[PDB]
């Protein structure tokens, strides 16, 4: 840690404070992580080090000392959170969203190959840069440190006890996320687990066994829940044409065997005229 220099306070994250750093001898900049140590985390932490992909923030150093852990990962400028915010008048133009979308779905693809999958994705882990890239942050961890099940972008399968979930809540995630850059507004903004669900219900209607085949099995389904109809997705993120609602459909299926892969989804049409625009962005 003596080899580090804290700039400054970036944030507080889920695994605890994330600070700006300067390593004091290769004068790299960085993004230093204080984990709040089992074995089995510090062999999983060790195999997250060896994916590397350019849609991934590299995840640099894994460094144990005194009890203590750090994570020592490449460093961004911004996250998708701060942008936002800062496009809430204009909006980010749909050939940006676009290429944020097709590169993030780039990064999941690789990961999931792999097996492993993220788990808690919102804004605030995208990470942009000046050359129109954006990358996924923390990946793999919450597996790692055994992290336990913001609410806003959680999967269905999650909020009704599935203790086995894969890949797909990913793509509920980030379906999510490219509904907010859309409309610049959050799609399922609930405050308990009990909201989360029913606003989740209210826009897409309660799930069914129609719908979802073993979703009434699930253990905190109740059949006490209300039964309310879906709506139209050109209300839901208006704007968005076609090609792009159908991508968000296929994002947003109940059931996570039907949810659209994120290899398969690369290959939609909306990403035919895709391309990498630049960002204008003040650091
Ligand atoms: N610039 C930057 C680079 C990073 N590289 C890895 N993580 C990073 C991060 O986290 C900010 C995050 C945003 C919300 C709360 C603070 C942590 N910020």
């Amino acid at each position: 840690m003596e080899n580090f220099q804290k700039v400054e306070k970036i944030g507080e994250g889920t695994y605890g404070v994330v600070y700006k750093a300067r390593n004091k001898l290769t004068g790299e900049v960085v993004a230093l992580k204080k984990i709040r140590v089992p074995s089995t985390a510090i062999r999983e932490i060790s195999l997250l080090k060896e994916l590397n992909h350019p849609n991934i923030v590299k995840l640099l150093d894994v460094i144990h000392t005194e009890n203590k852990l750090y994570l020592v990962f490449e460093f961004l400028h911004q996250d998708l959170k701060k942008f936002m915010d800062a496009s809430a008048l204009t909006g980010i133009p749909l050939p940006l969203i676009k290429s944020y979308l097709f590169q993030l779905l780039q990064g999941l693809a690789f990961c999931h190959s792999h097996r492993v999958l993220h788990r808690d994705l919102k804004p605030q882990n995208l990470l942009i840069n000046t050359e129109g890239a954006i990358k996924l942050a923390d990946f793999g961890l919450a597996r790692a440190f055994g992290v336990p099940v913001t609410l806003w972008y959680r999967a269905p399968e999650i909020l009704l006890g599935c203790k086995y979930y894969s890949t797909a809540v990913d793509i509920w995630s980030l379906g999510c996320i490219f509904a907010e850059m859309v409309t610049r507004r959050a799609l399922f903004p609930g405050d308990s687990e009990i909201d989360q669900l029913f606003r989740i219900f209210r826009t897409l209607g309660t799930p069914d066994e129609v719908v979802w085949p073993g979703v009434t099995s699930m253990p905190d389904y109740k059949p006490s829940f209300p039964k309310w109809a879906r709506q139209d997705f050109s209300k839901v993120v208006p704007p968005l044409d076609e090609d792009g609602r159908s991508l968000l459909s296929q994002m947003l299926h109940y059931d996570p065997n039907k949810r659209i892969s994120a290899k398969a989804a690369l290959a939609h049409p909306f990403f035919q005229d895709v391309t990498k625009p630049v960002p204008h962005l003040r650091l």
